């Protein structure tokens, strides 16, 4: 933390509270210079303990990052016992919030895929593997954009280690290799990503229903899911190649931005808009 700021009241203005992130709470806030709205994770490093590596490895992440598929950092704030890390505001919801009013139609998850790959591929070509991608870290603008969110356990490969051979993430959407603990790369977010493409087709990832100790177990021995259903030939074989058992096998995101599925159904993201308004519809009317 080269780059740690001080007395972030004198730049930023927080808000009210719109979640709870892995090491804390979310907080909407206001750039008092700009008046545009930003989110603010604040974690209570007292509490903190040994989360601190990874909150220390979150801000360092998203600091080494400009893109525009991944949440953009303003930076972190020292504040009396208190971290702020400010970040963009997407004020869209998540793809899982958007998915709990229904189903999701093709064009709809090949737009969502095809922005969650161009993030993959920058975070891939400079070494980081995002490690925990599923619907809920995939995030919205309020007109459609599509970023990825949460970098708490990212992984850097560097020139001396090309590997890394951490178990985390979350059961249902983790790699084989990574539940064994054998030494992966890049290649655990393609799987991911293709049980990303199952739950953004069927609402859930396999196994949902069993209790994530049960898969850790289920992962490695059993076949990779596909996908079951009346969905169209290019959707199933795009989750096909990314659940490949042997990660070699498996293609990089370059590639299956070149797939037939994106190509033949992603449209603009703009449309998206239309499944961010049938949330706040639902949203309004759940009992
Ligand atoms: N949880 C969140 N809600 C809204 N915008 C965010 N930007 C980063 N994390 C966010």
């Amino acid at each position: 933390m080269q780059n740690l700021k001080a007395d972030p009241e004198e730049l930023f203005t927080k808000l009210e509270k719109i979640g709870k992130g892995s090491f804390g709470e979310v907080f909407k806030g206001i750039d008092n210079r700009t008046q545009k709205v930003v989110a603010i994770k604040i974690i209570d490093l007292e509490e903190a303990e040994d989360e601190i590596e990874d909150i220390q490895q979150e801000i360092t992440v998203l600091s080494q990052c400009d893109s525009p598929y991944v949440t953009k950092y303003y930076g972190s704030y020292l504040k009396d016992t208190k971290l702020w890390i400010i970040m963009e505001y997407l004020g869209g919801g998540s793809a899982l919030d958007l998915l709990e009013p229904g189903p999701l139609d093709e064009t709809q998850i090949a737009t969502i895929l095809r922005e969650i790959l161009k993030g993959l591929d920058y975070l891939h070509s400079e070494k980081k593997i995002h490690r925990d991608i599923k619907a809920a870290n995939v995030l919205l603008s309020e007109h459609g954009e599509v970023k990825l969110a949460d970098f708490g356990v990212a992984g850097q490969l560097t020139d001396t280690q090309i590997k890394r051979n951490t178990f985390v993430g979350t059961p249902f959407w983790m790699a084989p290799e990574v539940i064994k603990q054998s030494a992966y790369d890049s290649k655990a977010d393609i799987w991911s990503l293709g049980i990303t493409a199952i739950e953004l087709a069927r609402g859930e990832p396999p196994h949902s229903e069993l209790h994530p100790m049960k898969v850790l177990f289920l992962i490695p021995k059993n076949n990779p899911p596909t996908l079951e259903g009346n969905y169209s030939k290019p959707l199933k074989e795009f989750v096909e190649a990314c659940l490949n058992k042997e990660p070699s096998f498996r293609p990089t995101a370059k590639e299956l931005l070149k797939h037939k599925f994106i190509l033949r159904n992603a449209k603009k993201t703009s449309y998206l808009t239309e499944l961010i308004d049938r949330y706040k519809r639902w949203k309004a009317e759940q009992s």
